[PDB]
C-alpha cells in the first residue's frame, strides 16, 4: 500500500534499492539514456548532484562511459524508475580514491532516477 523497501545484493558485489517503481521500460543496451545521478557520502554528504546542470545526464549504456555498478543499475532500471545504487570502494572511485571528498574505505550511495531511454 504504502511502499516497499528491501535491500538485496548481486554477485557482482554491488547493490541497489527500491526507491520508486518505474512503469515505462528498462534502459536499453548501445543505446543513450537521459538520467539523473546523486552522490551521496556514507553520512549523507552531496558530492555531486546531476540537477546542477539542470538537465538528465544522457549516457550510452553498456558503452564504457559508467561504472559497473552504473552499467548494472540501469541495465534494470525503467524509465521514471528511482533506485539507490551503492557501489563499494572498490567499483566506484578507487583504490586511490578523492582526497577529502571521499574516503579510502567506505560505501559510496549513489541514487538513480531515469528521465527518458
Ligand atoms: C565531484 C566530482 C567531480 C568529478 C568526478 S568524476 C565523474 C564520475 O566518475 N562519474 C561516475 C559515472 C557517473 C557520472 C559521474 C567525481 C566527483
Amino acid at each position: 500500500g504504502p511502499g516497499s523497501m528491501t535491500v538485496v545484493t548481486t554477485e557482482s558485489g554491488l547493490k541497489y534499492e527500491d526507491l520508486t517503481e518505474g512503469s515505462g521500460a528498462e534502459a536499453r543496451a548501445g543505446q543513450t539514456v537521459s538520467v539523473h545521478y546523486t552522490g551521496w557520502l556514507t553520512d549523507g554528504q552531496k558530492f555531486d548532484s546531476s540537477k546542477d546542470r539542470n538537465d538528465p545526464f544522457a549516457f550510452v549504456l553498456g558503452g564504457g562511459m559508467v561504472i559497473k555498478g552504473w552499467d548494472e543499475g540501469v541495465q534494470g532500471m525503467k524509465v521514471g524508475g528511482v533506485r539507490r545504487l551503492t557501489i563499494p570502494p572498490q567499483l566506484g572511485y578507487g583504490a586511490r580514491g578523492a582526497g577529502g571528498v571521499i574516503p579510502p574505505n567506505a560505501t559510496l550511495v549513489f541514487e538513480v532516477e531515469l528521465l527518458d531511454v
